[PDB]
């Protein structure tokens, strides 16, 4: 069949590296680059295609509880192990990152159907909206 | 509200350079993250927290007609011009992409409920696999 209409999800990916190398992409966006997954739509009239790529990874799965301090090696970021304690301030979710960052941290909680998301490492502050879907 | 189970669409992220710099992420990292977009999907059953992060990037739309040579811009991978021409060998829809580098292309094709994509670059070949949802 010709019909390549539809949602495809990337299963497997081999030499990617190689090809990208051929292509003189840098080391540091292939070391990246190797690690995504592909999802590409295909929109196939007769003749006339048009398709949209979106690549995503996977960061790493978090859970604990509120109240009990764990470990946690901030991989696919600094990758530096904290010691993190997660508390209820009101309705604020509040993480103190204890380890080599001064004021390292965040603070979560909803408004409406926003969830707002402020993480914090020294002077510096970053500031994050999601919606719900 | 205490409840942040759920789905949530990263909408707006500011100062996420100034917060990864401050965690001494090198800079060529810096300049692919702040491109993402991130879906949070949070699991919470009373203190108990579990979350799943995943960063997504769209890449660009392609557009073209089966027979129809036109310019292409590498964006997002090496970011030359190319003059790519599409046509079909039988089932395999096969594309030249003529430009600096010889023997650039690529061939796809579906046999079965999988969609085979090899992507070509001087002597290096890449091979995908994609699964159809």
């Amino acid at each position: 069949t010709r019909d390549q209409n539809g949602t495809w999800e990337m299963e497997s990916n081999e030499n990617f590296e190689g090809y990208m190398k051929a292509l003189d992409i840098d080391f540091a966006t292939r070391k990246i680059a190797v690690r995504l997954t592909q999802t590409l739509v295909i929109d196939q009239d007769g003749d006339n295609f048009k398709w949209k790529t979106t690549s995503t990874f996977r960061n790493y799965d978090v859970d604990f509880t509120v109240g009990v301090e764990f470990d946690e090696y901030t991989k696919s970021l600094d990758n530096r192990h904290v010691k993190a304690l997660v508390t209820w301030e009101g309705d604020v979710l509040v993480c103190v990152q204890k380890g080599e960052k001064e004021n390292r941290g965040w603070k979560k909680w909803i408004e409406g159907d926003k969830l707002y998301l402020e993480l914090t490492c020294g002077d510096q502050v970053c500031r994050q909206v999601f919606k719900k879907k």
